[PDB]
C-alpha cells in the first residue's frame, strides 16, 4: 500500500493504492489519519484514475506529424532522442529568426507536479518572457490582487473557522471530496456558513444564510457587506489601526453600496445582506475560501479586492482564519531554482500583456520585488502562478504577429486551445506557429495541433515533493505506485533533454527528476526514500502581526485597503461594481435578442476540465456536453428538456444537449467548460473532435468589453448575453 497525492483533479486529496494480482491499480480513501485530508476523501475521478492510466488511448510514444498541414491527423511514433534532436533544431531557427521572446508556453504544474521551478529556469535561460497557464484566471490572478493588497496568496482555515463564506463551490462526493468533508467536519463543530449562489446547490441547503445573487454580482454584495461592517463597527480596530492602510477612503467608498443598492443589483433581500455580514464579522473566526467564481467575472478585480478587504478588517489575518503563504521554510524555493533574476530587463519589459494589461507580468509586480525580498528572501516570489503574459495578448501575437511574433508554442498539460476565451482566436494563433509541442496523456484537440506529441507520466506513476504551487504552507508527500507505462516520461526529462540541446546543461545539473526532488529537499538533509516515509511538513512562516511583526509583502509593509500598486498602475485603487457591458440593466435592447444570462463552468463529478472524456466509466457518468435551462425558460423557448440545442453570444455558439433543471434560475443558462469528444477523429473536419463544437470558449469574447480591465481575465460568469435555439 502507498499514499499517493491524487492528481486527477488539483485539490490533492491523499489517497491510498495498491496494485492488485492483475496489475490493476485499486485506489482508495486513506484509512490512516492524514495531517491535511479528512477520512473518506476520495471521488469517482479517483477511484477511477486506472482507467485512464491504462487507456487503450493514452499516448505512450512520442508522435511526430507526418502531414503537410498542421492539424492534418496523420501521425508517425518517434522516439523521445529524435524527437528533442528535431525540436531543438527548429526552435534553435525559429529563436534566431524571431528572438526567445518567440516562444510562447502554457502550462499547468498542478497538473504535474514535476519540474519544480526548471521549467521557467529554461525559459529564463533561453531569455522568453512568454509563460502563461490557464490558471491565469484561477488562483495566479488571484495571488496578484492578494499580493498587491497583502504581499502574499492567503488560505483559509476549515479546522478553525466559526463562519465560512462560499462563493459558489457546489461541493460534493465528486468535486473536491477532502473539502467537502472539511465542510462537513466545520459544520459539526458549529461552523456557520454562508452562500452566495444563484443555484441552489447542496452547500446553499447546508447554509445558515444562503444569498440566492444575481450572476456577476458578488462584487456588489461584499461592498455591501463592507457598508455594514464599517458603518455598525464591526471592524477589528486594532487591526485596522495598526496593519492596515487606506480604511478612511475605504470607509468613503463603501458609502457608495449601501444595502438598498446592493439589493437592487444583486436581487438579494437588504435584510439578509445584513444578516450575512454581521455573521460574518461576529462568528470568528471567518473565512473566505478562495472561489473560482470571483476570478471569471467582468469585476473580478473588486470582487477579489472585496473578499482580502473583508478578511482583512475584521481580523482574520490575525484569528487563524487566514493564513499568508510562503516558500515552504523547509525546501529549496521553486522561485529561486526558476531563476527569474536571470532574464534580462529587455527581455521582461517585452511580456506580451506589458502594453494592454501589465498587472500580471514582470513590469506590474515589480513594486512588490523589494518587498518579497525583504519579507520572504526571494525577490521574485513567485506566488502560485506568477509573472505571466496575457493570454489574449499572447494568442494574438501568435495570431497576428504583433506586437511581435510568436512562432512556437508548447503546451504542458494544458489543452490551451480550449482552456482561455476566444478559442477561434487561439486556434488561428497556433495554425500560424512555425512549432507546436504538446506534452500530454492524449491526443487532445490541443495536441492535435502540434508538430510534435509527447508522452506525460501519470500520477499513478510518479513520486511528488509538494507544494508545487508556491505559496501553500504545507507540502504532502506522494509515493510512486508503478513505472510509467510505454515511454512515458516525466516533465523534467523532456525540460533537460531540451536545456542540454539549447546550450544550457551547465545549468541542469540534476541528471533527473529524483536529483532533482533531492535537491528540493536537501535544507532538510533528507533525501526521497527518508523524506516520503511522513505524509505531511509543514511550513513555518513569518511573523507577520505580533508585537514586533514583519508586516506584509506590500509597498507600505501593511494591508493596502487603497492599493498603491492600482493606483500606480492607473487602475482603481479601491474596490466598486459596475454593471458588466452586456447585461440586461447595460443593454436591454440587446436582452430582446439575446435574453439570457451566461454563466460557464458549472463543474461535473466525472470529469476534470477537459479531462476524462476518454471512453470509459467516467465519461457514461456524463457523455454528452449539456445545457441547462430551468423549466418554465425552456418551455418559452420552445425547447424539449433533452433536446439538442445552440447557445450563442454575440461572440459565437455552442452545440448542447438541453436538460431541464429546475435549478437553474429562470431566464439563465448553464454551458459545460471543456467538453469535447475524444472517441471522435481528429483534425479540422470534426472542429478537432467536437473542441469547435462543444467548448464554452467557442462564446466567450477577449475583446477589452469582456476583459477585467485591471487583469486582462475574460468575464465567464454573468456579464454576457445569450440566447438558446433548436439545433
Ligand atoms: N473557458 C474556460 N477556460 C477555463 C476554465 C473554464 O471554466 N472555462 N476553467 C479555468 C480553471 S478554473 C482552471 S484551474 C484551468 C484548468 O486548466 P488545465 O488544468 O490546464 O485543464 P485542461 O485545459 O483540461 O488541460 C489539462 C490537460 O492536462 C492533461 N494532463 C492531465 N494530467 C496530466 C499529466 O500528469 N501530465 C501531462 N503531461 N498531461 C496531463 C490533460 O490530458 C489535459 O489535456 O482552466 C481554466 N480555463
Ligand atoms: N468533478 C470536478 N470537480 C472539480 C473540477 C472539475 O472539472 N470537475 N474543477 C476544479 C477546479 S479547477 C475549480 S476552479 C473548482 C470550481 O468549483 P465550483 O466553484 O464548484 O465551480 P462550478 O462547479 O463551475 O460552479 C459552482 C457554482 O458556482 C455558481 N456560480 C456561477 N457564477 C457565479 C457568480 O457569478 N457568483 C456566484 N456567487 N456563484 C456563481 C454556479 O451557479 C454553481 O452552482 O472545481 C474544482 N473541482
Ligand atoms: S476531489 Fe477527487 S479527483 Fe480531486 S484530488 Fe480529491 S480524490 Fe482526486
Ligand atoms: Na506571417
Ligand atoms: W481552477
Amino acid at each position: 500500500k502507498k499514499h499517493v497525492v491524487c492528481q486527477s483533479c488539483d485539490i490533492n486529496c491523499v489517497v491510498e493504492a495498491e496494485v492488485k494480482a492483475d496489475g490493476k491499480i485499486q485506489t482508495k480513501s486513506i484509512s490512516e489519519p492524514h495531517p491535511t485530508t479528512p477520512p473518506n476523501s476520495i471521488c469517482m475521478k479517483s477511484v477511477n484514475a486506472d482507467t485512464i492510466r491504462t487507456h487503450k488511448d493514452r499516448v505512450l510514444y512520442p508522435l511526430k506529424n507526418v502531414g503537410s498541414k498542421r492539424g492534418e491527423q496523420r501521425w508517425e511514433r518517434i522516439s523521445w532522442d529524435q524527437a528533442l534532436d528535431e525540436i531543438a533544431e527548429k526552435l534553435k531557427k525559429i529563436i534566431a529568426k524571431y528572438g526567445p521572446e518567440s516562444l510562447g508556453v502554457s502550462q499547468t504544474e498542478i497538473n504535474q507536479q514535476s519540474e519544480y521551478g526548471t521549467l521557467r529556469r529554461f525559459m529564463n535561460l533561453l531569455g522568453s518572457p512568454n509563460w502563461t497557464s490557464a490558471m491565469y484566471m484561477c488562483i495566479g490572478n488571484t495571488a496578484g490582487v492578494h499580493r498587491v493588497t497583502h504581499g502574499s496568496y492567503s488560505f483559509a482555515s476549515f479546522a478553525d473557522s466559526n463562519c465560512l463564506l462560499f462563493i459558489g463551490k457546489n461541493l460534493s462526493n465528486h468535486n473536491w471530496v477532502s473539502q467537502f468533508n472539511d465542510l462537513k467536519a466545520a459544520l459539526k463543530r458549529g461552523c456557520k456558513l454562508i452562500v452566495l449562489d444563484p443555484r441552489r446547490t447542496k452547500v446553499a441547503e447546508m447554509a445558515d444564510i444562503w444569498l440566492p445573487l444575481r450572476y456577476g454580482t458578488d462584487a456588489a454584495l461584499f461592498l455591501g457587506m463592507i457598508n455594514v461592517i464599517i458603518n455598525e463597527q464591526l471592524y477589528d480596530k486594532e487591526f485596522v489601526e495598526n496593519w492596515c492602510v487606506g480604511f478612511e477612503e475605504l470607509k468613503e467608498r463603501v458609502q457608495e453600496y449601501p444595502l438598498d443598492k446592493v439589493a437592487e443589483i444583486t436581487g438579494c433581500d437588504a435584510g439578509e445582506i445584513r444578516k450575512a455580514a454581521v455573521m460574518f464579522a461576529t462568528e470568528s473566526p471567518a473565512s473566505i475560501p478562495w472561489a473560482v467564481s470571483t476570478d471569471m467575472q467582468k469585476n473580478s478585480c473588486s470582487a477579489i479586492r472585496a473578499q482580502c478587504i473583508l478578511r482583512a478588517i475584521v481580523g482574520s489575518f490575525v484569528n487563524g482564519a487566514e493564513i499568508l503563504g510562503a516558500p515552504h521554510s523547509d525546501l529549496v524555493p521553486i522561485s529561486k531554482i526558476q531563476m527569474h533574476e536571470a532574464l534580462p530587463e529587455e527581455k521582461k519589459k517585452l511580456q506580451l500583456g506589458t502594453e494592454t494589461y501589465p498587472f500580471l507580468t514582470y513590469t506590474g509586480m515589480s513594486a512588490l520585488e523589494e518587498p518579497s525580498e525583504r519579507v520572504y528572501g526571494v525577490k521574485y516570489f513567485h506566488n502560485m502562478g506568477a509573472f505571466m503574459a496575457n493570454p489574449t495578448a499572447l494568442f494574438t501575437a501568435m495570431a497576428t504577429e504583433k506586437p511581435y511574433p510568436v512562432k512556437a508554442f508548447f503546451a504542458l498539460a494544458s489543452n490551451a486551445l480550449m482552456g482561455y476565451a476566444n478559442q477561434q482566436n487561439a486556434l488561428k494563433g497556433l495554425m500560424n506557429q512555425d512549432l507546436v509541442v504538446c506534452y500530454d496523456q492524449f491526443m487532445t484537440p490541443t495536441a492535435q495541433l502540434a508538430d510534435y506529441v509527447l508522452p506525460g507520466d501519470h500520477w499513478l506513476e510518479r513520486p511528488v515533493v509538494q507544494p508545487n504551487w508556491e505559496g501553500i504552507p504545507f507540502g504532502n508527500t506522494s509515493q510512486q505506485v508503478v513505472e510509467p507505462a510505454g515511454e512515458a516520461k516525466d516533465e523534467y526529462y523532456f525540460i533537460r533533454e531540451l536545456a542540454v540541446r539549447m546550450g544550457l546543461e551547465e545549468h541542469f545539473p540534476w541528471k533527473d527528476r529524483l536529483e532533482l526532488i533531492n535537491y528540493r529537499i536537501s535544507p532538510t538533509g533528507m533525501e526521497w526514500e527518508e523524506y516520503q516515509k511522513q505524509y505531511t511538513y509543514m511550513s513555518k512562516l513569518p511573523d507577520y502581526f505580533g508585537p514586533e511583526g514583519v508586516g506584509v509583502a506590500t509597498p507600505s509593509g501593511k494591508v493596502e485597503l487603497y492599493s498603491s500598486v492600482f493606483e500606480k498602475l492607473g487602475y482603481d485603487p479601491l474596490p466598486y461594481y459596475h454593471e458588466p457591458l452586456q447585461t440586461e440593466i447595460s443593454d436591454p435592447e440587446l436582452a430582446k435578442e439575446y435574453p439570457l444570462i451566461l454563466f460557464a463552468g458549472l463543474r461535473e463529478d466525472s470529469n476534470f476540465q477537459s479531462c476524462y472524456h476518454q471512453p470509459g466509466i467516467l465519461r457514461d457518468a456524463e457523455p454528452d456536453p449539456v445545457a441547462l435551462l430551468h423549466p418554465k425558460t425552456a418551455q418559452s423557448l420552445g425547447l424539449p428538456s433533452g433536446e439538442w440545442i445552440w447557445v450563442e453570444t454575440t461572440h459565437g455558439r455552442l452545440k448542447l444537449l438541453l436538460k431541464h433543471d429546475g435549478a437553474q434560475p429562470e431566464g439563465t443558462i448553464r454551458i459545460p467548460h471543456g467538453r469535447w469528444c475524444p472517441e471522435q477523429e481528429g483534425g479540422p473536419e470534426t472542429g478537432f473532435s467536437g473542441a469547435m463544437l462543444h467548448n464554452d470558449a467557442m462564446v466567450l469574447s477577449d475583446d477589452d468589453w469582456n476583459l477585467d480591465p485591471e487583469q486582462g481575465l475574460p468575464n465567464l460568469r454573468g456579464g454576457i448575453l445569450a440566447k438558446a435555439y433548436k439545433c
